[PDB]
């Protein structure tokens, strides 16, 4: 129901109510549609039109699903209406069934969390970081609204959500329901070689690594220039390329498949079974309104109904 | 038979025998379907229903395969069964012929490797060479960092 | 006739139905299994034509 | 085919795409750290970009 936008599904449903209206209007005062009944006539004085409002809307619904109706218009003014409604329903369906190739594939869910905002407001996904790292200490000293909520949670449960290594964190994302707050560079490795893990969110802060020197050591400045030396030559990019790239988890494309099931198609059988139950109710409506029309000649409601009820039981009545 | 799963082919046939029996019950229960089959003959109050059970299946089978049938519903209670079976079989045929395009144009079978760096990343398929040939001696002296991993 | 039986085979092949539909269930199964033939031949044609 | 083509793709999507395609011309700022990066590079993608 997606390959046309939800205003197109309303504009083609108002077009059926629009064209079947203007077909009903034209067919009444076109003097060439009023034909002759009685195929064995004494040549007339009776003109009978076959465009009622029930039959004009059956032409609009008939010529929309490509199964043509029992009546085709005479009287050229009503053939141009039928001739331009056919070109409408040709283009609507040929645009539908040519766009349906893309919309006929199910796609994965979005995660329940999508940032540190969505993950602060929940209690279902537990979350924590490595105890005594630079990540726990970031939330311990923070004062901003979202990242203080995420430490009010961790300090209440600092035995259960705060793992003591990254490998105890990555296994608990796997073997439980848990969102672990790493550094950005380790996630760029783990989510490559493992293919069930992803980086939910963007970077919370920005900070970097560094060769630590004692406070006053001159090897601070000699590696300061030296780290810049490998960078403009492209060695820091070359070493990072060699280790953080692995088996890329390339399974995103994965066409190869997808016979349609009760997942994909799945829902016409709902709007089929909701259309037949609708039709049983208007079979009761015709059963009563004709019996109340027969009640304009005789008794109130019950005698006219039970005679029509008993002839239906014989299944072969044929008066 | 592939572009619909083998349960959906058993839900179409249970709808094609389902709707075509619901159309049969409503058509003999509706009083507007019963007409006088003598327009030019004012003879008597003869009534005739076109919907026998074998004509009711033929509407559900005829409209399932886009060809249409000899009979057409006349009462409003049977134009809604007939009107919603057309929309059912419009989308089933449009879902079949749009996914049948996908099964006819996929590929033969592609190997998981197509190069050396494809087999440098994918450590599922294992390497090989000959002991003391010029193949392993090429990787033993290389440092190009694609072939260095291939000796690693 | 033989003229009308071959017009049913050509009529039900181009999806524009003919003026006559069979009665007599033995001739409806022929029409019912020729329709499934011409459905699959065209749905394989127009899906390969891209 | 007309409903599923693409928006409009640029003829370049990287630096080596603009290293091969010599129809669209390069640029930088005179005496910045951008041209000084290519002046000292030898990675043979960025060497052509200074060539
Ligand atoms: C296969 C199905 C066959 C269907 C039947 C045969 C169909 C024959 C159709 C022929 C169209 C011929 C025009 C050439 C089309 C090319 C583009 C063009 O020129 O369109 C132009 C307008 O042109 C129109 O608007 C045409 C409108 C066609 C209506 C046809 C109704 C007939 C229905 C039957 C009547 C029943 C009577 C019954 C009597 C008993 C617009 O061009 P553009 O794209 O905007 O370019 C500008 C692009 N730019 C904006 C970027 C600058
Ligand atoms: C859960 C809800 C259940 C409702 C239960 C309660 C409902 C109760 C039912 C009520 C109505 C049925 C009984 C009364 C009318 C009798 C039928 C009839 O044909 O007569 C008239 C109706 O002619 C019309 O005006 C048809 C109305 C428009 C047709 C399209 C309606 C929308 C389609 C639906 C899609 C919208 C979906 C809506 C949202 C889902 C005219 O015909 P006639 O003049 O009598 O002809 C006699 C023949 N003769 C002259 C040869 C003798
Ligand atoms: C052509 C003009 C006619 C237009 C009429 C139709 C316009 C109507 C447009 C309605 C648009 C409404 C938009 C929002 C609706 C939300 C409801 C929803 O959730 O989906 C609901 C489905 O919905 C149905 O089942 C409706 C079926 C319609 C049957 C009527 C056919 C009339 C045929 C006319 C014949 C004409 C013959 C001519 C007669 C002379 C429920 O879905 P769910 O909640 O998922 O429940 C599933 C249970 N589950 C959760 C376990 C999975
Ligand atoms: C959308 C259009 C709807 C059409 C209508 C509904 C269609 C209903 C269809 C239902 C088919 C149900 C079978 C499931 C299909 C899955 C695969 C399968 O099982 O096929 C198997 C055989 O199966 C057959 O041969 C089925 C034959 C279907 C004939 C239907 C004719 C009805 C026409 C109407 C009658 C007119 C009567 C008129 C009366 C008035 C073969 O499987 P395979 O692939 O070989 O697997 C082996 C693979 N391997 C070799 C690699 C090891
Ligand atoms: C009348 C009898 C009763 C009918 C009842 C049933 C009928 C029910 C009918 C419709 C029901 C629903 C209506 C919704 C859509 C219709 C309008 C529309 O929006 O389309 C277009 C209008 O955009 C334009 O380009 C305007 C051009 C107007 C031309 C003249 C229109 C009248 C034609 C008479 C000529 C007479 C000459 C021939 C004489 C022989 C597109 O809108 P847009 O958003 O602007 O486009 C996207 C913008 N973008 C391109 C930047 C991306
Ligand atoms: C689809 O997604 C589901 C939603 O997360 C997921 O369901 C989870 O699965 C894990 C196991 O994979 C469940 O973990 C269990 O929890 C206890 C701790 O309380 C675990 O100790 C235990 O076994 C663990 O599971 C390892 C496999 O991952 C196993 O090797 C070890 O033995 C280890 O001890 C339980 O299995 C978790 O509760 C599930 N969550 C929910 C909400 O159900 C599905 O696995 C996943 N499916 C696939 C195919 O990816
Ligand atoms: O911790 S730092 O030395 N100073 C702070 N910043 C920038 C503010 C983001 C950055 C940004 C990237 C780094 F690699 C390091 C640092
Ligand atoms: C059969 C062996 C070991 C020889 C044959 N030619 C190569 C050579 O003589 O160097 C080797 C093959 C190889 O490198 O895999
Ligand atoms: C505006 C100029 C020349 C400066 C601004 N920052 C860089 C710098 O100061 O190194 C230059 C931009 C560049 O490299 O394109
Ligand atoms: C991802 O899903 C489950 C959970 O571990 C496992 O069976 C599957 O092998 C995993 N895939 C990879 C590549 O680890």
């Amino acid at each position: 129901l997606n390959p046309l936008s939800p205003d197109i599904w309303m504009y083609v449903l108002l077009a059926c109510l629009g064209v079947s209206c203007v077909l009903f209007v034209i067919a009444r005062f076109s003097p060439y549609e009023w034909y002759n009944p009685h195929p064995c006539n004494p040549d007339s004085d009776v003109v009978e039109n076959n465009f009622t409002l029930l039959n004009s809307f059956w032409f609009g619904v008939g010529a929309l699903m490509q199964q043509g109706s029992e009546l085709m218009p005479k009287a050229l003014s009503t053939r141009i209406v039928g001739g331009i409604w056919w070109f409408f329903t040709l283009i609507i369906i040929s645009s539908y069934t040519a766009n349906l190739a893309a919309f006929l594939t199910v796609e994965r869910m979005e995660s329940p969390i999508d940032s540190a905002d969505d993950l602060a407001k929940q209690t279902k996904i537990e979350y924590g970081a490595v105890e005594d790292g630079a990540t726990m200490t970031f939330f311990k000293k923070s004062k901003i609204s979202t990242y203080d909520k995420m430490w009010a949670f961790m300090s209440s449960r600092r035995q259960s959500v705060l793992v003591k290594s990254n490998e105890e964190g990555i296994q608990r994302v796997l073997t439980s329901d848990y969102a672990f707050l790493m550094e950005s560079t380790t996630i760029e490795f783990v989510t490559q070689r493992n293919c069930n893990l992803t980086q939910i969110g963007g970077l919370i802060d920005s900070k970097g690594y560094g060769v630590g020197t004692p406070m006053g050591s001159p090897y601070r400045d000699k590696i300061t220039i030296a780290i810049l030396q490998l960078q403009e030559e492209g060695k820091l990019h070359m070493m990072k390329e060699k280790w953080w790239r692995g088996n890329g988890c390339p399974e995103e494309e994965s066409k190869e498949a997808s016979a349609l099931g009760v997942q994909n198609i799945g829902g016409i059988f709902i709007v089929l079974a909701a259309g037949l139950v609708l039709s049983v109710f208007v079979a009761v409506g015709e059963f009563l309104y004709k019996s109340k029309k027969n009640a304009q000649l005789e008794k109130r409601s019950f005698c006219s109904a039970m005679v029509e009820e008993l002839r239906m039981s014989l299944k072969c009545q044929r008066r």
